[PDB]
């Protein structure tokens, strides 16, 4: 009855969205970027959490009180899907949405950065907190985006970056981060928890470039691009991802999930990525996708001659009064 949403922002305020009891996932999040002044709305989701503690994405076509069933008081947290190069983000309030977002990955560890990067980082989010330096309010964050902390001899590097920055402004600093994290390898990445068979607990990459697999973020086994990987699909818990080795053999690739819902989600995740990123128009990736499956078909027509098609008679009638004529000259 015209149901509420508890909308989680970047920056941890919560905002109470009333929505039409039978709303789709799109007039929350349209709501909810009327009321925050974004205009990009394309790059943003509503994150939720399911039955298995699982984060799933809210399918904007449909409706949330289908989705979000048995989960009440509703919450969804606002969030950016599809990250892109920061200077093609036109407005101003949904770059600052992007940083928020990434400030918070940083400051989590959720984006692991060499000692160098973590360095100008954490001088231009102090910049970014207080501004210009000053010794009653300059406290920073190296810890966190790094493995370890090199105390009074890389405070003294990250105090004397924060001092340079000195008349960067508020917007101008954010954009720098955004900048430096936009560069780095796993930007736009989204990791989720599967099992390799029964053997190990593997971490699947969805990103703008391709599938990227590898054992609790360590060293990637395969960085595979999305014309190397042909077809997949999702039955209940499981994701079966059908990915081309170089010499032509078709490995089909199994991943088991916490649940239907969790599979379903890495399923759209491939889907929807390679659709953002590599397709012109929605309408050419319903396209390529059709076009793959009639292609499949045709392919599944050739892999089975005068076995079935077996005729008793040896001749026809044409035959039978040629071999009369030939038989009796010869």
């Amino acid at each position: 009855g015209g149901m509420l949403c508890y909308v989680t922002r970047p920056d941890a305020v919560l905002m109470e969205v009333e929505v039409e009891a039978k709303a789709n996932g799109e007039d929350c999040l349209n709501q909810v970027c009327r009321r925050l002044g974004i205009i990009e709305v394309d790059y943003f989701g509503l994150q939720f959490t399911g039955s298995k503690g699982e984060s799933l994405w809210l399918n904007l076509r449909n409706r949330i009180s289908q989705q979000m069933d048995g989960l009440a008081p509703y919450r969804l947290k606002l969030r950016v899907k599809f990250f892109v190069e920061p200077h093609l983000i036109l407005q101003e309030q949904t770059r600052h949405i992007f940083f928020l977002h990434i400030k918070e990955a940083l400051l989590a560890g959720h984006l692991l950065c060499s000692p160098e990067q973590a360095v100008e980082l954490s001088a231009l989010l102090a910049q970014t907190k207080f501004g210009d330096y000053n010794q009653n309010t300059a406290k920073y964050n190296y810890e966190e985006l790094c493995a370890k902390e090199l105390s009074s001899a890389t405070l003294n590097s990250i105090v004397a970056k924060h001092k340079e920055l000195e008349g960067t402004s508020q917007a101008s600093a954010e954009y720098q981060v955004l900048q430096i994290v936009s560069a780095m390898e796993n930007y736009g990445i989204e990791w989720h928890s599967v099992r390799d068979s029964e053997g190990q607990k593997l971490l699947i990459g969805v990103g703008p470039e391709g599938i990227s697999i590898c054992k609790d973020d360590f060293s990637p086994i395969n960085r595979i691009a999305y014309p190397v990987v042909q077809m997949a699909t999702q039955s209940g818990k499981n994701v079966y991802l059908t990915v081309t080795k170089e010499s032509g053999n078709s490995i089909v690739l199994l991943f088991k999930m916490i649940s239907t819902r969790a599979a379903s989600g890495l399923y759209r995740a491939i889907t929807e990525t390679h659709a953002f990123y590599r397709c012109d128009t929605v309408t050419s990736a319903v396209m390529m996708q059709y076009s793959r499956d009639l292609k499949g078909h045709l392919a599944s027509l050739f892999l089975n001659l005068g076995k079935k098609y077996v005729f008793d008679i040896k001749r026809t009638s044409k035959e039978v009064y040629d071999h009369a004529r030939r038989a009796l000259y010869n």
